């Protein structure tokens, strides 16, 4: 009997190597991906044992697809022990915003809003599971990110709104903004549900995984040289395998069962995890709650 874990965006990068590390630990991985062929080719190239994973379609940019995936997973009749919100898109140099089928700027829609709906639906499945060590793990972070007063969300977040704070569109900051929402969501998940469910709600920063397709929308020269830069200059480089293994630790290792925490190993890498409380910024306490409320409104809860 294999414990089940859902990993979004498992077809490459951190999610792919997290699938391999969890599979090697005896978990069964739900690879929730939007590109089924790309995901299947990725698992076979790594020779991940086929009995350790199953691939289901999930497009986080479509709220109907999120709801559809939840039904598809429930039809598996597999109790859920863990959910990893890993998928993301990064546009550093996108001039004009792209809007999802539901009408939302694609970076926030994919990175935050789709995950926000998935989390709220799958919370039922995590509650009902008989496992005692259940975890919800969110991939976080370490143009600075600024949500302002959530004016863009406060006003419905439809075009021409393209930023959470209502300011004009900046694709790179939109990514930073979306990962900030991931942290605040992990912070709200713990505050709202940990004492009453026993589920562990954590975020994690594995380091600079300079090799992943996250930089696919960057200049081709950037993708070629960023690993060497991160390796020989900043020292913040981490391999895809090490990042995947760190996700698996926070999901499965007993040393990481404390809830409401952000795990990291530093900006510059050595050769030991740091604990940071998610509610540390006490002045973001109300903005975190309103973000949650506005997100419930945007995804139709
Ligand atoms: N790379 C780094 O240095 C760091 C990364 N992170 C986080 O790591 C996580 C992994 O990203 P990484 O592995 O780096 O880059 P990848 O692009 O390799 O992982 C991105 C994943 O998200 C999936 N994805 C994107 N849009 C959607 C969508 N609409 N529906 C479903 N799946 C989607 C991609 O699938 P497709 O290929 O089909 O888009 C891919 O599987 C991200 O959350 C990122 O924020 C955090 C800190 C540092």
């Amino acid at each position: 009997p294999r414990p089940t874990v859902i990993i979004t965006g498992a077809s490459s990068g951190v999610g792919l190597y997290a699938t391999k590390a969890l599979a090697n630990r005896g978990w069964h991985v739900i690879m929730a991906c939007r590109n089924l062929e790309k995901a299947e080719q990725a698992a076979k190239n790594l020779q991940i044992p086929p009995e350790a994973y199953t691939i289901l379609h999930l497009d986080l940019s479509s709220l109907a697809s999120v709801r559809g995936f939840v039904e598809s997973f429930r039809a598996l009749n597999r109790p859920l022990r863990a959910l990893v919100c890993n998928a993301a898109v990064y546009y550093p140099l996108l001039k004009e915003p792209i809007y999802s089928v539901d009408g939302y700027e694609i970076t926030v829609a994919t990175n935050h809003l789709g995950h926000f709906l998935l989390i709220n639906l799958l919370l039922e499945d995590l509650k009902n599971s008989p496992e005692s060590d259940k975890r919800l793990v969110i991939l976080g972070t370490v143009a600075p990110p600024d949500l302002g007063n959530l004016e863009g969300f406060e006003k419905g977040f439809k075009k021409p709104i393209a930023m959470i704070n209502g300011k004009p569109f900046k694709s790179g900051k939109a990514y930073k903004d979306s990962k900030l929402c991931n942290m605040l969501t992990a912070r709200e998940l713990h505050r709202r549900f940990h004492e009453s469910t026993g589920i562990v709600f954590n975020s994690l920063y594995p380091g600079c995984v300079a090799d992943t397709p996250l930089f696919r929308h960057h200049f081709p020269l950037f993708q070629k040289l960023f690993p060497l830069f991160q390796k020989k200059i900043t020292g913040g480089y981490v391999s895809q395998e090490l990042a995947g293994e760190r996700v698996a630790m926070v999901v499965a290792d007993p040393e990481f069962r404390q809830s409401g925490v952000h795990w990291s190993w530093g900006n510059r890498q050595k050769e030991k995890a740091f604990v940071q409380e998610l509610s540390a910024e006490a002045s973001d306490e109300q903005k975190a709650r309103r973000l949650w409320e506005l997100s419930e409104k945007l995804v139709g809860l």
